[PDB]
């Protein structure tokens, strides 16, 4: 038992970081097979990002003003182009670590994990969650851009984002592997406030659950509630409204702990209403959010 | 900007990870060169548990007897010895994908990252602290043994822990990889209660320093105090005792924020005395102690 905010394990996406410099910027690029990805934004000087006009930038770049470097070693770029918010480098070697993988564009309250990187070079893992605002909380510095966030599903690594930028805010914004950002955010330094951070209430209660299984049980009370009365207090606390879909989700939960979703409304209702009092629920003195009931699963099952 | 617990890129540990078997029992290896290192507890059946003797039990294992698998492939063990908990698998193949590598045995407070492993396949990584106790807070489930601790410089994996067992309070027991368990734990299945839980100070106090480098310095007051009057209270709130030494490692960090260590510590004892009332300090509501000094400063610089 032990309940840990856990990364998927991270070397079949170390296997595909490089270093893409175009100018006088470096950042990271993807490399699948003979395409390498990576932010557009690198193509910019720092006084073109306050208002840059990407289609303008890359007329006067060539494939060999985008120096993509794997390892020590000089990668030959054989044509480029741009896919919404990325530059699609097309390289003439595939990469022989490419893993099986798909790209996704993952929902509000997702979580994946992020391998972030500097100079084409993994600096660490971490497990992240797409904020209802579409931002992602996460650990980024000057030069992360083109860290990618990703799941794992047995050996197929599934991309869900790509990281471009922090708002002033200090919170993250990205793209799927396609370009396109989450959210409504663009590539642009400019005034970008991100909307209210709600929390993943659907998570919470798989949490919730992962900490009745790790017996964590001093919340569980004697009362139950409905969907409608929970969703009044969880509005009331900045909670996303709970649906059918999402107590259907929670059903295998729901199936090992003998504790019908609808009770566990009501536990949590308890605690928004009346806090922690100076407790505990697996360590943390918040409610967590950022497990979702599939991570709950796979770390209480032992997934590999 | 932005401050994760975070572990290092797993990639280098996935590469040793291997199946070892003996007779009904299966737990994890870590194939180092021509070598599988594994818990000695693999020799033993449940009903051996409450009180193995291992030398005993030994005797009737041969070479044959241990199954080490990595990926699909089998590995020929050519020698076995038991180095105090831990059994050494002499194969007669090297490991092709051994990093640099040392085996080290870290001090209370240290952090290092766990690959949490199933039948030698890797589920999950995430980042632990030795507590104070020689107990670590980990997610394991039957089968993670053999699972080890890491901490990486550049390219070179310092190898801490090695997983073995859980103790009736769900806390998590192991060795360093000379088979030496940290702490008074025995590999047997006995009554053993774990010592007092502390807080690791030096690392709540690395972590207000990132707080504060990323923006969250609500908690900063206009009181300062000594090391002896800091330490009253400490230890009143079960801290570990704050020493010069610790005062020296946080010099980088007091360096960066132009904050001196100790009215760091007045803020602190203010935090302790007087609670968070209601507030988060890097999106916690309590103090974080599994960030050391140089994890803070590492994550803040973006080593990799
Ligand atoms: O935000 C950016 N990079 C970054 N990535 N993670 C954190 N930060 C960062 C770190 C420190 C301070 C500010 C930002 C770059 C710089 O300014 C822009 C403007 C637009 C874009 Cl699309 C990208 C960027
Ligand atoms: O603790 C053990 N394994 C384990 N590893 N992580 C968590 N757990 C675990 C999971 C569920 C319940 C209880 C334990 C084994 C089983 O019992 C013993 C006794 C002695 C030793 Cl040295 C090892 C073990």
């Amino acid at each position: 038992s032990g309940f840990r905010k856990m990364a998927f394990p991270s070397g079949k996406v170390e296997g595909c970081m490089v270093q893409v410099t175009c100018g006088t910027t470096t950042l990271n690029g993807l490399w699948l097979d003979d395409v390498v990805y990576c932010p557009r934004h690198v193509i910019c000087t720092s006084e073109d990002m306050l208002n840059p006009n990407y289609e303008d930038l890359l007329i006067r770049k060539s494939n060999h003003n985008f120096l993509v470097q794997a390892g020590n070693v000089q990668l030959r770029v054989i044509g480029h182009s741009m896919q919404n918010c990325v530059l699609k480098l097309k390289v003439d070697t595939a990469n022989p670590k490419t893993p099986k993988y798909k790209f996704v564009r993952i929902q509000p309250g997702q979580t994946f994990s992020v391998l972030a990187c500097y100079n084409g070079s993994p600096s660490g893992v971490y497990q992240c969650a797409m904020r209802p605002n579409f931002t992602i909380k996460g650990s980024f510095l000057n030069g992360s851009c083109g860290s990618v966030g990703f799941n794992i599903d047995y050996d197929c690594v599934s991309f869900c984002y790509m990281h471009h930028m922090e708002l002033p805010t200090g919170v993250h914004a990205g793209t799927d592997l396609e370009g396109n950002f989450y959210g409504p955010f663009v590539d642009r330094q400019t005034a970008q406030a991100a909307g209210t951070d709600t929390t993943i209430t659907v998570n919470v209660l798989a949490w919730l659950y992962a900490a009745v299984i790790n017996g964590d049980r001093w919340f569980l009370n004697r009362f139950t509630t409905t969907l409608n009365d929970f969703n009044l207090v969880a509005m009331k606390y900045n909670y996303e409204p709970l649906t059918q879909d999402h107590v259907d989700i929670l059903g295998p939960l729901s199936a090992q702990t003998g504790i019908a979703v609808l009770d566990m409304c009501a536990s949590l209702k308890e605690l928004l209403q009346n806090g922690m009092n100076g407790r505990t629920i697996l360590g943390s003195a918040l409610l967590e959010d950022e497990f979702t009931p599939f991570d709950v699963v796979r770390q209480c099952s032992g997934v590999t």
